[PDB]
């Protein structure tokens, strides 16, 4: 199975300051007949229903604000969220849609310092 696996397991950065969280897969999910990365990144507030932020590695989804910005390719990726704001604090996830069974990371428990 294609193992998702992230870094750190909790970040508390301060206000307006960058956040950066890794994920590794297993194994490349980058294909090499459209050259596409099948990685997603989602934000899942507490309480709340999980919301996807960024697709194919580097697209960010309709009204995701460009401080969020995905980056990566084959089996190292990336998430850096410029100047952390108050909205932002959520566990983060990402998740391969490569190959069946999709999986997803542990998470990153990112908070305000
Ligand atoms: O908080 U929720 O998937
Ligand atoms: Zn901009």
């Amino acid at each position: 199975d294609i193992v998702m696996t992230q870094s750190p397991d909790s970040l508390a950065v301060s206000l307006g300051e960058r956040a950066t969280i890794n994920c590794k897969s297993s194994q490349s999910v980058l294909y090499s007949s459209n050259s596409k990365n099948y990685l997603a990144w989602y934000q899942d507030k507490p309480g709340q229903p999980p919301k996807l932020l960024i697709y194919w590695a580097s697209t960010r989804e309709s009204g995701v604000p460009d401080r969020f910005s995905g980056s990566g390719s084959g089996t190292d990726f990336t998430l850096t969220i410029s100047s952390l704001q108050a909205e932002d604090v959520a566990v983060y996830y990402c998740q391969q849609y490569y190959s069946t069974p999709y999986s997803f990371g542990q998470g990153t428990k990112l908070e305000i310092k």
